[PDB]
């Protein structure tokens, strides 16, 4: 299950259905991916091809990334069947050394 959030917009959406902190047109896709992360019992279950699951590097080693749309990612730690530090971020703001 998802156990913590860094990004308040994702947290509001997941915990309360409040949509104001994510793009309106991405609400459904983000909800679908949050539910997938929440259901996953191992990082393999999130390995649907359309998600382009990627481990990050450097100070982001220990984080995983999946694609929402274009350059937008949901990132998280995944361990012992749970996900932590859920964030919504722009891939292009990661440095080359981080991905
Ligand atoms: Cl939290
Ligand atoms: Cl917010
Ligand atoms: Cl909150
Ligand atoms: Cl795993």
């Amino acid at each position: 299950g998802i156990k913590s959030f860094k990004h308040k917009g994702l947290k509001l959406l997941f915990e309360k259905g409040v949509t104001s902190g994510v793009p309106a047109q991405d609400v459904d896709r983000i909800n679908d991916r949050l539910q997938a992360i929440d259901t996953a019992t191992e990082i393999g279950e999130l390995n649907r091809q359309i998600y382009k699951l990627h481990p990050l590097k450097g100070d982001r080693e220990g984080y995983w990334s999946i694609t929402v749309r274009a350059n937008w990612r949901i990132t998280f730690q995944f361990i012992n069947g749970d996900a932590y530090i859920l964030n919504y971020e722009d891939y292009h703001k990661l440095g080359p050394e981080q991905k």
